[PDB]
């Protein structure tokens, strides 16, 4: 039962779907699309989550991110909660100078992870995403593996089609991953 085209397999799935049908699901509306995306990383799951739950700093693992500022806090000084908004800035040329981004979803316990797009310069509008931090454990000793799932849902504009705008939300999701991969995977070698 695992979805075409994942990068994850049969076991590695069986494991997965109660994070992936708890955190992972939308409904896509006539003008919408979804789509999920799996990286495995070798690392502690700790190592992985730290970086991916600080929501002040994405230009650290994200690709196209040359800068980013946070908005001034509405009453939380130590914690990022729910609700705070943020200012990202990307590579000139791209169809997107700037993109204003909302946490959503943060959670420690369960290492899950979220936001919203709601304005700036884009072609892609109401983009959710939820992103999970998940540990598979082997009960004999092997070598670590944490998988990371990405998933989001995204408008597609009028003039746009369905995979040109799947296909690049894909290619930047991936290549966030694979840099949170070579970064987590990096800093797990050194520590040890
Ligand atoms: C790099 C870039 C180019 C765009 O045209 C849209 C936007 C500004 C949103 C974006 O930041 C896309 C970010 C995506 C897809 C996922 C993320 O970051 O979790």
């Amino acid at each position: 039962e695992v979805p075409a085209g994942l990068g994850l397999t049969a076991a590695e799935y069986a494991e997965l779907q109660p994070t992936v049908e708890a955190y992972h699901r939308y409904a896509v509306g006539p003008g919408q699309c979804s789509s999920l995306v799996a990286q495995r990383i070798e690392a502690p799951a700790a190592a992985v989550w730290a970086i991916v739950r600080r929501f002040d700093c994405p230009q650290v693992y994200k690709h196209f991110i040359r800068s980013c500022a946070l908005r001034p806090d509405p009453d939380a000084g130590d914690e990022l909660r729910p609700g705070r908004l943020r200012e990202v800035s990307v590579i000139s040329g791209l169809p997107a100078s700037t993109s204003t981004e909302r946490l959503d979803l943060l959670d420690d316990a369960r290492r899950a992870f979220g936001f919203t797009i709601t304005g700036g310069e884009h072609r892609l509008a109401n983009y959710r995403s939820v992103t999970t931090v998940s540990e598979l454990a082997p009960a004999a000793p092997a070598k670590i593996c944490t998988v990371v799932l990405e998933s989001y849902v995204v408008d597609v504009p009028e003039g746009n089609s369905e995979e040109d705008t799947r296909l690049f939300a894909d290619t930047v999701v991936r290549l966030n991953l694979q840099k949170l991969k070579s970064l987590a995977e990096a800093n797990a070698t050194s520590a040890a």
